[PDB]
């Protein structure tokens, strides 16, 4: 019976160690969700970051611009007020 | 009879199953890690560019203010020779 003695041994051998490569399964797939939660997380807050920087960032070229431009006709104003007094 | 019960199975089938679904966990985290690093990115592009703005618009008022009030000046002496 020593054969059916092994196989029986067999079985449950190779039957402990497919659980435990199931359960090492279970285990780091839930170790990689924990990960995932974290990194998004993460995401979420570099991507409202980034939102706010877009948002900041178009306002300023914006803003650069009109001074630019408020700039360059009050000193032409002035520049045409030098020329009349030069022209009496 | 002998190994029928071990070979014939769903316990290898869900084996199989959770095995693709770790695999895909893994490669939508590896999406993500890419997409964050991007965005990343994009941010220290924005920080440093907005911070030169910011700069480059105090030197503008500066230098505006300074050339308005020469002409300003300009404007005053000629009154004052005319």
């Amino acid at each position: 019976r020593n054969s059916l003695d092994l196989y029986e041994e067999i079985l449950t051998e190779e039957g402990t160690a497919k659980e435990a490569t199931y359960n090492d399964l279970q285990v780091e797939y839930g170790k990689a969700q924990l990960q995932m939660k974290e990194l998004m997380k993460k995401f979420k807050e570099i991507q409202a970051q980034n939102f706010s920087l877009i948002n900041e960032n178009q306002s300023l070229k914006k803003n650069i611009s009109a001074l630019i431009k408020t700039a360059r006709v009050e000193i032409n104003r002035k520049d045409e007020e030098i020329s009349n007094l030069h022209l009496e």
